[PDB]
RNA sequence: GGGCAAUGUGACUGCAUCAGCAGUCACAUUGCCCAAG
RNA sequence: CUUGGGCAAUGUGACUGCUGAUGCAGUCACAUUGCCC
């Protein structure tokens, strides 16, 4: 037999020992003071430990209050603990609701007023004792997003939290004429949390039909901080936004070492609602397109002027090895395609980009994460030029590294495509590629000049090179979870570079002058290098691959030139210029390229934790740097092994140091 | 202000009146003439019309009895429609629960203003279509037929496999009605609708929009992992995501369902695997006399182990790392939702769905490590004879394992992921035949013609999925078509001298087949998206060898017997290893659910599907149309390199 | 293994100084056509 | 042109209530001492 209560609107705390086989409903007069107010129940069991042996549902509180409701089927579950208490929210009432009214406070003729019906259960033949706690957000907190004239960005301070006390919001863009959203969760203290939003239309705790693949509801996970961004289509899709902020007891999700006081210890948390306004960068890739053109100039002197002195095809073109092609392309459509067919917020929800200021440019989250690629296929485009511009004569000189160099072109390229590709949707999937086409790169340049003063190198190559980089990098990406991936890494780093050696020694005959100083210089480089990677908590997964590829490159072409004026040969002015340029360019590209930190080996809330703020004109970052200056970098070193040597076109191919 | 109402056990439909602003809670004291009744307590609103102005929720019944609880925020919304009424169900109560007496209550509360009319019905079921899935000793099957399923009674199930003793467990539902349907399971502690954080990232509820089939799978690491099962099979009202139009949308209608509980135990195929390998070991009685024979007849490699394209493997190698790590990271019931096998003939084994589409993927990664070697090992002359193929036949034999690579991972369990590769490889070793034979007069021919050749059928490939969608592709497959083959045309005739006794007779071949293909998929829809390309190819490869058999005996040069034989036979598979291919039909165009509704029954052992043969005798036409080309001219062993006609 | 009293923490309800927010009643201005004198 | 009434919002203060911050006291939980049959 029910046994109805009437609860006071000033009353918190219920304490009530419920009978057996009883189901009490409270009750709460709601009025015109409640609307959009946020009405927030919390249950409880006393001396939970009683029950410890009744498995599944004990106690059962329903709320509802006419717009909404849900239940509270506890004790809850949870993947290490269960728990006795737990809060919900409830979609507030609205002044529609209990009607619009002109005066004299609901004058006489109509008499109405909402109610809020809390129901309880119990599964048991026994006794139970719970402790409602119902509570309020009033109006002032949420529906708060509601925008002055001329301003941009509303901010709280430090609003309390607890498991048993979330707070929700209620953005809603058509009332209040808003294009773009972009919402900001600080934190200090490291307890886990859950950030989700969903549209007004839509519940959180209800499922849906087919969920997973028909849920326009993120959840972020966050500890020190978690971001959102409401594109300029989402709000033309959904038009109303509902902010939460749930919490969680454990760390499960977010860390190892777990918070002490279970479900118990409040989180502080502030908020920025800002409201963007599209905006196209023009100034800032103003600055970028013109400090990527400035170092053009090093053709003017040289090369517009030497084709100017000059005014199989097929067989190249079938013989030019295009298949290197497909792993970029094939990699940047199934990214291309994981995006585009995905929900609105899975998006959010997956790619973890450098929410500090990642500057958007409409759909987009991240554009000075993308467009500052364009230095490479900018300086990519260069080289399939040149290259095919002046390509003869067959006497003279060493032989021409003309597929060579139309490779390196194609890779510069491809180097911009992946990372315009992986810079959408930074997620850990299984392969990277990043770096992987600077690694062939500066691969490309070590067989270049390796093969300059004995043939025409054939493209070829980039075959083997592409594999090994490639299957170097999947093997990376996989091992990434255990400890001994470093391991991995040091011990086929050991074998390329004694392959090498070995090519060495078995190419001139085991000269001293040569071989005798060079084996012993790339081994304890690589030595340095496998000790600086294998015992230091500083090099991550992501940068090793590349900084031990183009440590190679950089030793060898310094080699390459040691040798080139040992030999007593000319290096002129501007190929000594052009070397320290290059070495100044990789110098400052590793100091930027080193502050990536980025890691797929921690979890999704330590990874949103990470916000490394931009340096010049909120638009450049530090890994926006690096995708410059690895262009610059790049740039610069093709031009200097292209200019070296070409002091020696006027020596017959008979008379040339060999090495 | 609450109302209370008392309901005894003799009323089904209770139809009351809500005041303004008032709350009716109502109950119907359970007692142990209830337990193990699954219960379904829906609302309506009387005078829907009426509330057409009212936007967003009106009622919210609240149904709970202690044990399970749920809402009804009607008028529940579909993307479609909005229906007034809407039942879900109960979790009954447990022997154990039972002076003493269980209840159910009833809230049902009301947002408007002015008056509400609802009603309330409740039902039940029991004793049949639930606790049916109790199986006696010894039984493996249990079968239910004809089961009434109306959107006003779901149907309910319950598997407690633990009591059950069971290791793994399938479950199929045939049907005739062209209606949709939804089908979802839940591990027994979990319930249905009630959600928590990061809920989708444990969703182990899955849900098969099906219209005549759906199959359930349980596997050794799903019982082993919750130990009792739930199974409801509802009616899903609009045909969105089940169908593709509003054709007879609007209805509440009946519909007839079967079953079929079977409790498979996990075994191995050695009789109908071991039935294959000796089927794909006994057409290689070819190499008995001859290959073998040469070697023992017969008793730069650092630069060529750098000049041979290896990244010609990529394609693949990258393809099948992604779809293994969308196979282990899927949740346990993602499983069974996003991969649409053809659980007609998928026998499955370990943990795969089907392995009869993946083990028959063998006969390939075998035909490919013979011409490895039976190329490696075959060159030991070198100015007499045809210029040694041996090191093409390093390509032809690794895209022969490849494909055994990019395939029997595609059927690992098909998502519509960007790009198919089931065929791709199969396309290239069709177009390798060619690049051979044509270069096989005039000079080795470098592997590099790869190069250009992958980039060729992967975009091909892709640019078909890209487009899949749209109504306009198989228009693409006309220009991409005939641009290249009018270009082999025109590279053929710019190299022999336009001799029209040979070219404007060779010509008239890929002008005539090749069109002759477009109009058959171009205005017929027999040839489904996927399947073209690979037709498109598999022809030029023919085709290209029919001439080549021809030029070769036309300029009256003699064909051995092992050669006359080989290739003869190679008509035989390439036709039959079509005709097997041709019952692909899977179009991802369609809805999930019709995807789902193909059912090809088992061809042989009842482990051999359509599907799966072409892996098997996609590898005989992949072997004979090898032999042929490196056995067709060994009769001009014995002739330089000079004294050869050339075409 | 048990309870009591303290030590320190972590929650919790209601008093006291400040914040944004809702409602209540009264104030003042404004123009306004139709109606008439 | 003035009054009577109606509209509407601006902003005016008056009162009530909510939410978050610093202290104030007091209830509940966890670990160390002492004691006990
Ligand atoms: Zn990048
Ligand atoms: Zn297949």
């Amino acid at each position: 037999s029910v046994l109805v209560f009437e609860i006071s609107s000033k009353m918190k705390m219920i304490e009530k020992k419920l009978e057996a086989n009883t189901v009490h409903v409270l009750r709460l007069e709601l009025d015109q003071s409640f609307i959009l107010d946020l009405t927030k129940v919390a249950a409880e069991i006393v001396d939970s430990s009683k029950y410890s042996k009744e498995d599944g549902v004990i106690l059962e509180v329903t709320v509802s209050n006419g717009r909404d409701s849900f239940l509270l089927k506890l004790p809850t579950v949870y993947p290490n603990l269960k728990l006795y208490t737990d809060g919900k929210l409830l979609n507030p009432l609205v002044e529609q609701d209990f009607g619009a009214h002109r005066k004299r406070h609901r004058i006489g003729d109509p008499h109405f007023h909402q109610n809020l019906i809390v129901t309880v259960q119990s599964r048991l033949n026994a006794d139970i004792d719970y402790r409602l706690h119902v509570t309020h957000l009033d109006r002032a907190q949420y529906d708060f997003l509601k925008f002055k004239t001329g301003q941009t960005t509303k901010t709280l301070s430090n609003q309390k939290l607890t498991f048993v006390k979330p707070i929700g919001f209620f953005l809603n863009c058509s009332e209040q004429n808003i294009s773009q959203f972009h919402v900001t969760l600080y934190s200090e203290d490291d307890i886990c949390a859950n950030l989700i939003t969903v549209p007004a239309n839509e519940s959180i705790y209800d499922r849906s039909v087919i969920s997973d693949k028909t849920h326009n509801r993120r959840v972020l996970s966050f500890t020190k901080r978690a971001d959102i961004f409401f594109t300029e289509t989402e709000i033309s899709m959904f038009k109303s936004f509902r902010i939460f902020v749930f919490i969680a007891p454990d760390d499960s999700g977010c860390s190892t070492n777990t918070s002490r006081k279970s479900f118990n210890e409040k989180k502080k948390i502030s908020f920025e609602f800002k409201k963007l306004e599209n905006q196209s960068y023009a100034v800032p890739t103003a600055l970028m397109m013109i400090f990527l053109t400035t170092p053009c100039l090093l053709f003017l002197p040289i090369v517009i002027n030497i084709i100017k002195n000059s005014r199989s095809l097929h067989g190249q073109m079938l013989q030019y090895p295009v298949a290197i092609i497909l792993p970029v392309l094939m990699h940047t459509a199934i990214e291309f395609h994981k995006w585009t067919t995905s929900t609105m917020a899975n998006r959010d929800e997956m790619c973890f980009h450098n929410h500090a200021c990642a500057r958007p440019l409409g759909e987009l989250r991240a554009w000075n994460n993308i467009i500052t690629n364009i230095g490479y296929t900018l300086y990519g485009a260069i080289f399939i030029v040149l290259s095919i511009c002046r390509r003869g004569s067959h006497v003279f000189g060493t032989y021409e590294c003309t597929l060579l160099d139309v490779t390196i072109g194609v890779f510069m390229v491809l180097q911009s495509i992946a990372s315009a590709t992986y810079h959408i949707c930074p997620s850990d999937v299984a392969f990277q590629f990043d770096t992987p086409c600077i690694q062939v790169i500066c691969g490309l340049l070590m067989v270049r000049q390796w093969f300059v003063r004995h043939e025409s190198p054939s493209p070829a190559y980039t075959n083997i090179l592409l594999v090994g980089v490639v299957s170097l990098n999947f093997l990376i990406s996989a091992f990434s979870k255990t400890s001994y991936v470093r391991f991995i890494i040091a011990v086929i780093h050991v074998i390329v570079v004694g392959s090498i050696c070995l090519a060495k020694e078995r190419s001139l005959g085991s000269e001293k002058l040569k071989t005798r100083f060079f084996i012993m210089a790339f081994s304890m480089g690589n030595f340095a290098a496998i000790v600086m990677y294998l015992t230091l908590s500083a090099f991550h997964l992501n940068q090793i691959a590349t900084y031990c590829f183009i440590i190679n490159c950089i030793m060898y072409l310094m080699y390459y030139g040691c040798m080139k004026v040992l030999h007593s040969e000319r290096i002129t002015s501007k190929a000594k210029l052009c070397g320290a340029l290059s070495l100044l360019a990789w110098a400052v590209a590793g100091f930027f390229f080193f502050q990536d930190d980025t890691d797929w080996t921690r979890s999704a809330a330590a990874s949103r934790a990470l916000n490394k703020p931009c340096l010049l004109l909120g638009f450049f970052g530090s890994h926006d740097l690096w995708h410059i200056f690895g262009a610059l970098a790049g740039l610069f070193t093709f031009i200097f092994v292209s200019f070296v040597d070409d002091d020696l076109i006027n020596t017959r191919k008979t008379s040339i140091n060999i090495f």
